[PDB]
């Protein structure tokens, strides 16, 4: 639901 702090890349490229 809310935008939570991503991390490093989540699972993008």
């Amino acid at each position: 639901e809310l935008y939570e702090n991503k991390p490093r890349r989540p699972y993008i490229l």
